[PDB]
């Protein structure tokens, strides 16, 4: 019932309470763990709204007063009519803010509470949600000095007048297959950078071009949109040291913004809610520039190290992965845009968890996510144990588009 | 109820229908996954059951599932149990059980090797010198001078649970911890609990950075007795690097031959509590949490410094830095004395292989991410793509409570 978790390398121990009003499935069950599968009606609506009120007004020392009383009827009224209801401001961004909070595989969470939120809900076509996300893009970028933010389309009626960003994100380099079978750019998008020339999309073939937006409004087709390029920073990598590291060619784009997620609030359903913080470096340099199946760049890096590719046990290519780290963090430094360094983003989420040990009785955590891709056991969270359950308000994966929309 | 795991990398798709066949709990629910957590005298009543369990398992695999042979032997073990509460494992039940249990250690990277264990049956043995006989015997025999080879010795089983066998030590062979009166320690900081009884028992202790831990034997249940393993016995290697000169004034070392001694050995429920066994290290095992841990040995500062590292901010990666040269120069050591030694890109591809192999002739293959993916370089693995399903399969290792925690001592 009273869960504990310890650190082994600390040895501090902190007890877990609040995986007891946890709700949703975790994929596991008593007989299998599935912690590293990556993918494990007027009745249902207003007992999410429920819960979500009790834990609104709780959470503003309202609980059981009239005002919460008075909300809970009004909405229950406002469904048992229009089978849905509307959220008040105040509700949309805590429960955004908390979806974010209880978003298990974030290790940046202890900026939670500093979320900037864009109501969109007024939104009605491509071109509107262009601009709403023109704004969000602009604001958050800040010029380098990146700001968290996340801007909610309007909610979900009935399934047929969805929402969506067809991007994955709001900032992603297209992916060509080309007739050497090979693949020019980011492989990940070869199929979103086709789907997009189904469109009209006059592809500079580049091994670093910015996708266009295909949004989506109200149900209707998908639309392109080009974003302003001074609206996309980006960031030309070199190295502190090798001279010819710019010589190959590399950059990234300064603003990691999630755009395919759902999030869910008090029952309700956004399909649109792009969302947007800044890097861990490895994200970008082990992720991105040493997926095998992605810029997959450790033999060239390696190449110009001149280093003994002969043997895998020479750790070449863990030679090769440090130095490339070096260079992401050390050119968005340079340049100014945020940017940050898995030990201290780790750091950051040891405090994070300790300080929600002690405010709200836990925090769910995925330690499959949270433990960075390189240097794993440097870090302090690697020897921290953690509880993964599901809380809500959240944030959920949904089904591509383009694999569901009837034209 | 078939389920599939995904390799993200290669796409790869494999369906386990073995998981149906886990019996044990794995410490999760469907509303929380404690896939982190370190640690999530049986009755007749209970024992038959998980006799026969094994039993059918050990003649289905030798395919005499049904005969005579297995019925008269489930009948034999059945009587057996009922004549005396307990029952002996045939020699050949006793390697398959010992075999499976390494096959079914789900946080095991090294599981390719499997079927080639040298089981050593030491059931005969009765006290602590032929317990350190045994262990001298399996020392010299895993190390074969530099090309080790795997092995397991099994003391006797448990029975009334006051007349255990056990080895204290965590491994046959560990460095001294000491704890200095300015909070300093010297050595290895993980064995300093078990270093104080060691020297308690009456130990000497030289007092060095790497002095190689007596062993402390208990058998039977009787209060535990030191011996020392002879040094010819004990391979060690010297670190150094293939390029920095100074490395090796680091003056560090470390031994060939890992071998766990503390964990209780499960077969058709008879539960053996002293099992020592034995295979080769994987490099960052050493390089990276011996050396590395704070906890540990924790030299990544002094040799971030020899390497004039920029250690003033940490995004310079000074740490990763250095870790990635300790590495390097652990494996170049044990290659150059021709001590077996696997890295971890080459121990993680072989376990891929191992598992698709699994998943195929078996049905599955229990795996604790967790614990398989390397700590360093984790992504550029193989491993870290592949999806992997973890439950309690037996025969099986488990952890088992600190004998002096538990041990009624008679003086
Ligand atoms: C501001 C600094 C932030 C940092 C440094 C940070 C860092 C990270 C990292 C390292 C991951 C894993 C990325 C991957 O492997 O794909 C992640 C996942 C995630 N983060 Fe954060 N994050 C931040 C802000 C945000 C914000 C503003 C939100 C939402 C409001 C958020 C929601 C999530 C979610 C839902 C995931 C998991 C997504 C998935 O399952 O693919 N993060 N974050
Ligand atoms: C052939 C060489 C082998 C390699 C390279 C290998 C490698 C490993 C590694 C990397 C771990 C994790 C250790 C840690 O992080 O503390 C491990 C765990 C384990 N291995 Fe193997 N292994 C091998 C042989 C064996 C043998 C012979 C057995 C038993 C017959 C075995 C049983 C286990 C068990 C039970 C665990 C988990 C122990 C625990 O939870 O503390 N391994 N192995
Ligand atoms: N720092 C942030 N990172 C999140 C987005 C960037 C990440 N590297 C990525 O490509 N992904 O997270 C995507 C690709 N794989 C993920 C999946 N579920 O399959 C989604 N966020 N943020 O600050 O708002
Ligand atoms: N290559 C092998 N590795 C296993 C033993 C060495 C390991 N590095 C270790 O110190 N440990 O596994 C011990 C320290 N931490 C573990 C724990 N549960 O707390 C036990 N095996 N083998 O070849 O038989
Ligand atoms: C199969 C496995 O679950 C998968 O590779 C996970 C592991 N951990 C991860 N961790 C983070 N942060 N991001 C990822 O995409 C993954 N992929
Ligand atoms: C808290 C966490 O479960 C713990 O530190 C685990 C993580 N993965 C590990 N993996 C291996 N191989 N060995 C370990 O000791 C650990 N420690
Ligand atoms: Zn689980």
């Amino acid at each position: 019932r009273f869960l504990k978790v310890k650190n082994w390398e600390t040895d501090v121990v902190l007890t877990d309470t609040l995986h007891l009003k946890s709700t949703l499935e975790t994929g596991c069950t008593e007989h299998i763990c599935m912690g590293s599968i990556m993918l494990p009606t007027k009745d249902q609506l207003f007992p999410l709204a429920k819960e979500f009120l009790d834990q609104y007004y709780s959470s503003i020392k309202r609980f059981g007063s009239k005002a919460h009383m008075d909300r809970l009827e009004e909405v229950n009224k406002e469904i048992e009519s229009t089978s849905t209801y509307q959220l008040k401001d105040t509700e949309l961004i805590y429960g955004a803010k908390h979806a974010w909070r209880n978003a298990s595989r974030c290790v940046g969470r202890i900026q939670w509470s500093k979320l900037q939120v864009f109501d969109a809900r007024d939104c009605t076509t491509a071109h509107g949600m262009f601009n709403y996300i023109c704004n969000h893009v602009k604001y958050a970028t800040n010029k380098g000095n990146l700001r968290s933010a996340i801007t909610i389309f309007p909610q979900r009626t009935d399934g047929k007048h969805d929402f969506r960003v067809w991007n994955s994100q709001l900032i992603r380099y297209a992916g060509y297959k080309q007739p050497d079978g090979s693949t020019l750019g980011d492989p990940a998008n070869v199929q979103f950078t086709e789907i997009c020339i189904q469109q009209g999309w006059k592809a500079p073939r580049g091994r670093f071009d910015v996708l266009p937006l295909l949004l989506q409004a109200n149900g209707n087709d998908p639309e392109l949109f080009q974003i302003p390029p001074e609206l996309v920073l980006e960031v030309p990598i070199r190295h502190p040291k090798f001279d010819w590291f710019k010589d190959l060619g590399l950059k990234w784009y300064g603003l990691p913004a999630v755009s395919n997620m759902l999030l869910e609030i008090g029952g309700l359903e956004f399909s649109a809610c792009p969302f947007s913080g800044w890097y861990m470096g490895t994200e970008i340099g082990v992720r991105d520039y040493c997926d095998n199946s992605r810029y997959n760049i450790l033999e060239e890096v390696a190449k110009k190290m001149d280093l003994d590719m002969r043997k895998t046990s020479s750790l070449w290519k863990d030679q090769a992965l440090v130095e490339i780290n070096i260079a992401v963090l050390y050119s968005f430094q340079s340049d100014k845009v945020t940017i940050v360094d898995h030990h201290s983003a780790t750091e950051s989420f040891i405090k994070h968890m300790e300080n929600e040990y002690r405010c709200r009785g836990g925090c769910p955590a995925d330690w499959v996510w949270i433990v960075p891709p390189m240097s794993g056991s440097i870090t302090p969270v690697f020897h921290q144990e953690m509880l993964n359950y599901r809380l809500t308000p959240s944030f959920e994966y949904q089904p591509d588009p383009w694999n569901t929309h009837v034209w």
